[PDB]
């Protein structure tokens, strides 16, 4: 990874805030960046989880995926310098710009997420935490996957309505698991960010898509993206599209958009 001296960094603006550090809006010497410092005092532990993320990322070169311009580990605090994403997570994005998109604009959005997912996957790297939160939107509307790592454990014991039931019940999480979760941002950004099966408890999720109940069409959802997003939530996961198929499927539908004005039944 790129080693980047301090004198080449400003901090303007904390723009997210931890324990353990900060995110800032910066400049980078002259361009926007994103900066995630380290406190003093970090453990081994952290060391090794916060570079091993900037490792991760150093790692991948994709659209859909942040970019790193490189880290300050030489210095202290230690940081990480990303190019800056105007529009922030992308499930904030979508509650604070509720209608404002075409059924096109959003659709777009999920092919850039299922793209770096495809790529994720293929470079064998299982997200585990795939939520509209955990993505990155630019001021092209590109919607970026980030949050990497190894540093999670499931709630209870990452959310549990966003996990696929192997995950929850037997902690296998592959990138099969992964599609079940990109399913669920389906949802969230066809709904402008709404929360997965609403005031259901955990139980009562778990309990629920036990049972066989999945969640129902967005308003104005295309059939075709509903139908896909019920496929992503397969119990059986070889029975769940790959990456490789939800990106060909969104492909096909956005280069014929008429495709996307019939309508599931709301
Ligand atoms: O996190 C960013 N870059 C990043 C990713 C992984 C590791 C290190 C870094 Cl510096 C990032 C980039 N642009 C924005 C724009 C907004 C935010 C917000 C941070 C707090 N929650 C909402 C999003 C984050 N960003």
């Amino acid at each position: 990874t790129t080693e980047i001296h301090p004198s080449c960094v400003t901090r303007q603006k904390v723009i997210g805030a931890g324990e353990f550090g900060e995110v800032y809006k910066g400049m980078l010497k002259e361009v926007p960046v994103a900066i995630k410092t380290l406190k003093a005092g970090y453990t081994e532990k952290q060391r090794v989880d916060f570079l091993g993320e900037a490792g991760i990322m150093g790692q991948f070169s994709h659209h859909n995926i942040i970019r790193l311009e490189g880290v300050i580990s030489k210095y202290k605090p230690m940081m990480i310098i990303t190019e800056y994403m105007e529009n922030g997570a992308l499930d904030k994005f979508l509650r604070e710009k509720d209608g404002e998109f075409s059924v096109l604009q959003l659709v777009g959005m999920l092919r850039g997420i299922a793209a770096g997912m495809k790529y994720l996957a293929n470079m064998n790297y299982v997200h585990r935490d795939l939520a509209a939160r955990n993505i990155l939107v630019n001021s092209n509307l590109v919607c970026k996957v980030s949050d990497f790592g190894l540093s999670r454990v499931l709630e209870d014991d990452i959310p549990i309505r966003w996990t696929a039931p192997e995950a929850i019940s037997y902690r296998k999480f592959t990138s099969a698991s992964d599609v079940w979760s990109f399913g669920i941002v389906m949802w969230e950004v066809m709904t402008y960010g709404e929360r997965p099966y609403w005031e259901l408890s955990n139980h009562e999720v778990m309990k629920a898509i036990n049972d066989g109940f999945r969640l129902p069409t967005p308003m104005d959802c295309p059939s075709a993206i509903y139908q896909l997003m019920m496929q992503c939530w397969q119990q059986e996961r070889a029975r769940r599209p790959k990456f490789a198929d939800i990106v060909s499927i969104l492909d096909k539908l956005i280069r014929a958009p008429d495709s996307l004005k019939t309508l599931a039944d709301f």
